[PDB]
């Protein structure tokens, strides 16, 4: 479904996806959209990081949910 992710700048970015799509798919969508890679993408939810292997549905996300789109701290 659709959700509303926030930026490190407190910006509002909405993304329309499916409940069957994985976090990686949603991230990939945001990538092609915004331009930020999924490798450098850090979405926080319920205090837990969105796992690619984990889908929005598996997360029981609510319509127009509030997601935190933060970058990565370190690297490797």
């Amino acid at each position: 479904m659709q959700i509303f992710v926030k930026t490190l700048t407190g910006k509002t970015i909405t993304l329309e996806v499916e409940p069957s799509d994985t976090i990686e798919n949603v991230k990939a969508k945001i990538q092609d959209k915004e331009g930020i890679p999924p490798d450098q993408q850090r979405l926080i939810f319920a205090g837990k990081q969105l796992e690619d292997g984990r889908t929005l549905s598996d997360y029981n996300i609510q319509k127009e949910s509030t997601l935190h789109l933060v970058l990565r701290l370190r690297g490797g």
